[PDB]
């Protein structure tokens, strides 16, 4: 059967600037790059950039809700956010609707997002503050 | 520090249509739904719908190359291939590099993939025959 996540692959229009955001904005580890495209990893995360012509930077009103979260935390959470923020990092979302969550873009506009907390942990939560009309199973 | 991928969020623009994808078709175990989503996990993966009207079903010529995509062994690759082409599941690309691979659309067509191999085995066949203008660090 499935077995997990094999890799996320984000379309980037300038890769310089896109490796240069996840490696040294977001300390994600360089692996290979080419002409083309980079291979980091985040932890056991498997992430390529992918060089596309038909990536175009993308403001988050334009943009449907799929987004891309990374696990950081509760300790190193505030700090790295505070960090984002100070550097100009743009953002996308304020609402913490799914707990401790921060909401940032990437530089085409990749709805991105750092999260405290596992899914086990999330549905505990949503015990007590369920979403509207939610069954557990 | 960053950790790995905490979850994927894809928006749909049905969520019936997307649980039935994603737990039936797909084998994902299905954990909560509510009004307006729906949480699985496939593996380590935590997989999020999320019911959004912005969602457009979108064709494959008319989004980037940003996709998803999942694990599986070889033994079990083909027949889960099988199962996709028995239910009509658009493919949106052959498969041309290293490691089986077969790229199909989800209902609201993000783009997926089931793929055998990890980073590591990617990296030693580049290692061998480097793409142009690779570097390794
Ligand atoms: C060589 S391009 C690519 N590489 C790995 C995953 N997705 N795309
Ligand atoms: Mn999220
Ligand atoms: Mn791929």
């Amino acid at each position: 059967m499935l077995s997990g996540l094999n890799h996320l692959t984000l379309a980037v229009s300038q890769l310089a600037p896109s490796v240069a955001f996840y490696q040294q904005l977001l300390g994600m580890t360089l692996h290979a790059r080419w002409d083309s495209g980079a291979y980091l990893s985040c932890g056991d995360l498997w992430l390529c950039l992918s060089l596309d012509p038909q990536r175009r930077v993308t403001p988050p009103e334009e943009s449907d809700y799929t987004h891309y979260a990374f696990s950081i935390s509760e300790a190193d959470f505030a700090s790295f956010a505070a960090r984002l923020e100070a550097a100009g990092v743009a953002v996308w979302k304020l609402n913490r609707s799914e707990g401790a969550s921060h909401y940032f873009l990437d530089p085409d506009g990749h709805k991105l997002e750092l999260h405290v907390g596992s899914l086990a942990q999330r549905l505990a939560a949503c015990r007590e503050q369920p979403y509207k009309g939610m069954v557990f199973f």
